[PDB]
């Protein structure tokens, strides 16, 4: 290799390198200077980060000497070692993605019975799982394979996995790695995604019926609320009321909240909602009969006049599972119900008629910081890690298709991954960008 070559090559690895030590820096400090980022979910991007801290500062810089020197020079124990390392940080990244969808899966889908489990104990719990199970599964076939085999096969001046010789076994990792995780990502995601718009159109429905307080306020019972009605306490103190809002929220509220937090406090409450009607034997089969947009019209009558008052009204149910809703539509308007809430009660009933959000004027899914990091973060995964992938599925098919020069540059593409992750939070994230910002500035500083 020539000298220009050498030089060029150092300088934009090099800048290459630096750019995704000071983006994966700028991640874990964030999260450790900024209390707002101090989220459960939040150790899953911190464990990522760290993943993505090894890879730009050795990963990259070791696999630069590599390059530049034409042949690997340090012996077969530290090839063997530095091939451990990469692959097990590596591994790690795709195993904190999986913590990242999994979490954001259950915080939506279950958010009362999964946020009791959702602690940071049980983050890094799962974190350190993700590191030893990443470990176990790279490290001892990396090290000890040749002696399984009975020789070491790679030559000296040469540094690979021996194991992955095969095309067969390399897509069969690449199976493992890449094709699956990315498929489970992708499911859990237009899950999560479908989920989000079935819950903001329940929580924009009871925000013109039942309204939203942002203060704590007291309901017709003379108890502490809160949000679309949630009940902070039956005690007679408005401190308690703050303390069992702190301990709901997570910060020193003052009995005051954002529509966001009061969204979260909300989805809790149709989950306690949606477990008790299919807990009434009155309510199970007509709710399960119900598409989304109906169900929700059951749902608002469950939280205005409780669970037995809408299990009263017997006729209108089977009417409702029979498909008969112009019908139930006469039962339920005849109601004491219909006579106090007119407004609300003919809004609810249209709901149940036309199986649609017309009696509303429903703006479309406002996607929320955390689905739209989600999203971009599987999206700078699936970018990065697809040349590699591509040229593993095509060398199984033609035996040395795939050219020397090809492998290095789908090698430089997985590491990018490592780089545009920061970028990802700080392009979906205000308080990232922001934190990022400061830090930088801080730097600059002094
Ligand atoms: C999920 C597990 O991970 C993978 O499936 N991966 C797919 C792409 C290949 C990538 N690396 C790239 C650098 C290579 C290199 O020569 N590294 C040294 C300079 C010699 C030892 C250090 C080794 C292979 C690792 C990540
Ligand atoms: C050489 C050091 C580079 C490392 C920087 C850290 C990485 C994070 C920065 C990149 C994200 C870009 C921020 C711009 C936000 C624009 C927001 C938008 O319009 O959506
Ligand atoms: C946080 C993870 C650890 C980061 C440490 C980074 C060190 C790896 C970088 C590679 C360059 C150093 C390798 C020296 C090889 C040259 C010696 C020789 O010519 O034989
Ligand atoms: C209760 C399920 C057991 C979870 C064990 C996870 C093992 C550690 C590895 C991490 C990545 C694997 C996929 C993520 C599963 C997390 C699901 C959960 O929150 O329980
Ligand atoms: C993502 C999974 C892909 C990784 C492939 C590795 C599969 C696991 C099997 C490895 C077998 C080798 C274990 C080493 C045994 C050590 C023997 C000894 O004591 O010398
Ligand atoms: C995100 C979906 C992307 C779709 C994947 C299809 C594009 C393939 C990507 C390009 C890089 C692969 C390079 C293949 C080189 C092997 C061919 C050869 O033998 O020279
Ligand atoms: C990540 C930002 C870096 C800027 C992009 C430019 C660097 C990538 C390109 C350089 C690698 C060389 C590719 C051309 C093939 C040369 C063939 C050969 O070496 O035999
Ligand atoms: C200061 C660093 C300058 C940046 C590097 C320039 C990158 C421009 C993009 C194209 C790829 C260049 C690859 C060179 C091919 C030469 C082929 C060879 O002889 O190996
Ligand atoms: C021409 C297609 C571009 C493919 C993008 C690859 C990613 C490049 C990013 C990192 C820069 C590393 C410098 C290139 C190393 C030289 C390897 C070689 O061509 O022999
Ligand atoms: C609120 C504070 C956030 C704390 C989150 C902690 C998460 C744990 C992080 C991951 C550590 C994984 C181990 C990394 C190995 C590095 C070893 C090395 O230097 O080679
Ligand atoms: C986890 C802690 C790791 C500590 C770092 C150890 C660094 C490894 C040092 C180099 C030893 C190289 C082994 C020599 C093998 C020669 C084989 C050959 O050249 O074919
Ligand atoms: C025991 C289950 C009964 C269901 C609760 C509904 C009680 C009806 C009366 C009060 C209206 C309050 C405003 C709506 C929010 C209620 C939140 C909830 O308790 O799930």
């Amino acid at each position: 290799m020539e000298t220009v070559e050498m030089v060029a090559i150092a300088t934009v690895a090099g800048l290459l390198s630096l750019a995704t030590v000071t983006g994966n820096i700028l991640l874990m400090l964030s999260i450790k200077v900024n209390r707002q980022l101090q989220t459960v979910n939040n150790y899953f991007a911190f464990s990522l980060a760290c993943a993505d801290l090894i890879i730009g500062a050795f990963s990259m810089n070791l696999y630069t000497v590599y390059i530049i020197m034409g042949h690997w020079a340090l012996g077969a124990l530290a090839c063997d070692l530095a091939l451990a390392l990469d692959y097990v940080a590596s591994n790690a990244a795709v195993m904190n993605l999986l913590l990242i969808s999994f979490d954001r899966y259950f915080s939506v889908t279950r958010p009362l019975s999964y946020r009791a489990k959702r602690t940071p104990r049980r983050a890094l719990l799962m974190i350190g799982l993700a590191w030893l199970v990443s470990f176990v599964l790279w490290a001892p076939a990396i090290l000890f394979w040749q002696y399984l085999v009975g020789e070491r096969t790679v030559l000296a001046g040469q540094c690979y996995i021996q194991f992955l010789s095969q095309p067969i076994i390399t897509f069969g990792t690449a199976m493992a790695t890449f094709y699956l995780p990315v498929t489970v990502m992708c499911t859990l995601y237009w899950r999560i995604y479908r989920e989000t718009e079935n819950r903001a159109n329940i929580f924009e429905m009871l925000r013109i019926d039942e309204g939203l307080r942002l203060k704590i306020y007291k309901d017709t019972e003379g108890y502490y609320t809160i949000g679309i009605g949630h009940l902070l306490t039956k005690s007679p103190s408005l401190n308690a009321a703050k303390s069992e809002l702190d301990k709901a929220i997570g910060r020193n509220t003052n009995g005051v909240i954002t529509k966001d937090e009061a969204e979260k406090l909300f989805n809790q409450d149709v989950d306690a909602a949606v477990r008790g009607i299919l807990r009434n034997a009155k309510l199970k089969p007509v709710y399960d009969s119900l598409d989304a947009v109906r169900r929700a019209a059951l749902i608002n009558m469950v939280f205005q006049m409780g669970e037995t008052g809408v299990a009263g009204f017997t006729n209108s149910l089977r009417m409702l599972q029979q498909k008969r809703w112009d019908e139930a539509a006469v039962n339920l308007a005849k109601s004491r119900w219909y006579n106090q809430t007119p407004n609300r009660a003919k809004r609810v009933i249209t709901t149940f008629r036309t199986g649609t959000w017309d009696a509303y004027t429903f703006s479309l899914v406002k996607e929320k910081a955390a689905l739209r990091t989600l999203s971009a973060i599987l999206l700078a995964f699936i970018l990065t890690w697809t040349p590699y992938n591509i040229m593993v599925l095509v060398s199984t098919f033609c035996k040395d298709c795939v050219p020397e020069t090809l492998w290095e540059l789908g090698y430089w593409l997985c590491y990018v991954n490592a780089t545009i992750n920061p970028m990802c939070y700080a392009l979906c994230n205000k308080a990232f960008r922001d934190t990022f910002r400061l830090l930088l500035l801080a730097r600059w500083d002094h």
